[PDB]
RNA sequence: UUUU
């Protein structure tokens, strides 16, 4: 038994690794690379598709995702086992995907072939394979994201996948790991604890009701899956001392997820749960409307506040977020809160130095209205909770951050006692 | 971590 980091070794995207044992090869997440990797996703896996038993996916996040379609058009044909949510999320991130590409290094062939393959397999159901025994823990990162606990020759490996931020409310809290002869976790934040919850939603409110009384414009930049609607969450429960303006979901793929989530009621919080067991949908405040075409999109640039408006990319990576802030990053009355983080050397840094006049989609758009950024509402868990999600465990091998932040977290494990590493592009470690 |  040992593991084989096939992606997300010093760095966050392409999260892939293959687990050996039992005579079995099993793959764990089969995610593409996204940004500077993004060409890898041409080169070759590493691995022989076609020798794979049988793969889990954490969850339908892109970067644990995207390459899946890949690794089935190169022969793969085994069965690939999910939860239902991320099954059905899985659908929508891929479609996207394919769109969003601008080298399709796969296509609807390939990922109708992959989706094909997709088995539920919910958590606490034990899946065997040889001798050895899998089964899905609660990661609470996104709704039926999880970790995987891989038992078998006697040892034990537990691998991550996405740890949650447990201070947040939509998603129920990560579960503690079990025991294990090794584990194999992530670390995105390994360098630093994150605002508090409580802490970041009384600020969010008080730029809204600042913001919409003046008549201003809310611009919240988003990603389209988990993110965009736990925001609409939050103005959901809050809504009552908001001040009434309409709150544009001006994103098609937030649309889509959004409609899906009436159907994974069972994959959030016991609070979630319980308002819709009470008939209603928290994740629609009065007056959200989903903002479809382009022409509608346009005349929102134009058209005056109070509103709150939600659009992608949530890193500025292009979509109509641009479009947005092109036209009411220039105007004081409105503000800019950021709720994700944002790549260094991006334009959303760029915009966080605080610059007299930053450029947008080739001109140069002064910057008066104000800007934000709340990084207490991260999907992903801080140095703290990693830690204490990870206490206990002998051995940790880190994968999914960068160098610095995995060596951050990594002295500390050491200094407490932990024997660990910073797992290398295809090295397998010993289980 | 994808966005008409
Ligand atoms: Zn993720
Ligand atoms: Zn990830």
């Amino acid at each position: 038994m040992r593991i084989v980091p096939f992606g997300a070794a010093r760095e966050v995207t392409g999260s892939a690794h293959l687990l050996l044992a039992g005579g079995r090869r099993v793959l764990l997440d089969c995610g593409m690379f996204q940004g500077k990797e993004e060409a890898r996703n041409h080169a070759p896996f590493g691995f022989d598709p076609k020798e794979v038993d049988a793969v889990l996916l954490t969850h339908a996040h892109l970067d644990h995702v995207g390459r899946l379609p890949k690794l089935f058009r190169e022969g793969y044909r085994g069965p690939v086992y999910a939860t239902r949510a991320t099954v059905l999320l899985m659908e929508i991130v891929l479609e996207d995907a394919l769109k969003v590409m601008d080298e399709p290094f796969f296509g609807p062939e390939d990922v109708e072939e992959a989706l094909g393959h997709l088995r539920p397999l919910e958590y606490g159901e034990w899946l065997r394979l040889g001798a050895l025994s899998l089964a899905f823990g609660q990661a609470g990162h996104l709704p039926g994201s999880a970790f995987v606990v891989a038992q078998g020759e006697g040892r034990t490996l537990v691998y991550s996948g996405d740890l949650g931020n447990r201070e947040k409310d939509v998603l129920p809290d990560p579960s503690l790991p079990p025991l294990a002869d090794l584990v194999l976790a992530e670390g995105t934040y390994g360098d630093r604890p994150h605002r508090p919850y409580r802490e970041t939603v009384r600020e969010f409110l008080e730029i809204l009701e600042k913001t919409l009384s003046q008549g201003g414009k809310v611009l919240i930049p988003t990603f389209a899956v988990e993110r965009a609607q736990e925001i609409l969450y939050v103005l959901y429960t809050h809504g009552h001392r908001l001040p009434r303006a309409p709150i544009y979901l001006d994103s098609p793929m937030a649309g889509r997820v959004l409609s899906l989530y009436p159907r994974l009621v069972r994959y959030f919080s016991e609070e979630v749960q319980a308002h819709f067991l009470q008939g209603k949908n928290p994740f629609r405040p009065a007056g959200l409307e989903v903002v479809e075409h382009t022409e509608a999109s346009k005349a929102l640039n134009r058209a005056p506040g109070p509103m709150v408006v939600l659009a992608g990319s949530g890193m500025l990576a292009g979509g109509r977020i641009l479009h947005h802030l092109k036209h009411g990053l220039s105007d004081p009355r409105n503000a800019l809160v950021f709720v994700g983080y944002q790549p260094q050397g991006g334009l959303g840094a760029e915009i966080i130095a605080r610059p007299p006049a930053v450029r947008i989609l080739g001109e140069e758009v002064p910057l008066r209205a104000s800007v934000h950024t709340l990084g207490g509402f991260s999907g992903a868990a801080g140095q703290d909770e990693l830690l204490d999600w990870l206490q206990g465990e002998p051995r940790v091998v880190l994968v999914h951050g960068e160098e610095e932040k995995l060596l951050a977290l990594g002295k500390l494990l050491a200094l407490r006692g932990q024997e660990v590493s910073l797992a290398r592009f295809g090295e397998g470690v010993p289980v």
